[PDB]
């Protein structure tokens, strides 16, 4: 599935997400647009084996179990493959495990260098939340 924009805003606000860990909605739609260009089937492999999933290019190094991945953890318990379905609840619980982490939304590289510190609101404006 290919999200709208706001029809990602609207989901991820259902779930949860507008405002988790300090974060506002504007962040995350960001994020998700450039991390995966809003499609949850994105899948890009990284240099050292792992592999980043759907929406918010999670990564099996640590947040969910491709079987390819040696040595990995799996802390969002969940196979990657759930990470690629049009309904992003998977995605959305394991995104508040990783951004619950030390360094809260500096984990999406995309978001740290395209989004951080723009006028992030852009993203939802128009949108009927
Ligand atoms: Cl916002
Ligand atoms: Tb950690």
């Amino acid at each position: 599935k290919v999200f709208g924009r706001c029809e990602l805003a609207a989901a991820m606000k259902r779930h949860g997400l507008d405002n988790y860990r300090g974060y506002s909605l504007g962040n995350w739609v960001c994020a998700a647009k450039f991390e995966s260009n809003f499609n949850t089937q994105a899948t890009n492999r990284n240099t050292d084996g792992s592999t980043d999933y759907g929406i918010l290019q999670i990564n099996s190094r640590w947040w969910c179990n491709d079987g390819r991945t040696p040595g990995s953890r799996n802390l969002c318990n969940i196979p990657c493959s759930a990470l690629l379905s049009s309904d992003i609840t998977a995605s959305v619980n394991c995104a508040k495990k990783i951004v619950s982490d030390g360094n809260g939304m500096n984990a999406w590289v995309a978001w740290r260098n395209r989004c951080k510190g723009t006028d992030v609101q852009a993203w939802i404006r128009g949108c009927r939340l």
